[PDB]
């Protein structure tokens, strides 16, 4: 909850969702077996940096 | 970004971690399953997306 503490979280998250991004505009022209690779890695990071940053504002509310 | 900007950002991710939490703590198997991953990964967008759109200037 600290904006120190908040800040790698929240660059991670932020990272994570412009790679998602640039995954989903690779998309158009993607070969399939290219575009469900990138996508299953693009999904895992969003969801790890999401659930840590989740996991920290659980932690910090408990408090 | 700003403190007021992020909290229901923040709020929409806490409460989908906590969902998703649950979910996997009492085991694509069920209705709830379906809707906590659809939570989180729109909570988690939504702040990414944020984020992205405030960082301009």
């Amino acid at each position: 909850m600290t904006n120190t503490d908040l800040k790698p979280l929240l660059d991670n998250l932020r990272n994570a969702t412009e790679f998602w991004n640039l995954v989903a505009a690779a998309s158009a022209t993607d070969e399939s077996t290219v575009h469900n690779r990138s996508y299953r890695d693009a999904l895992d990071w969003l969801e790890s940096a999401a659930l840590a940053l989740g996991d920290a504002l659980i932690a910090q509310r408990k408090a």
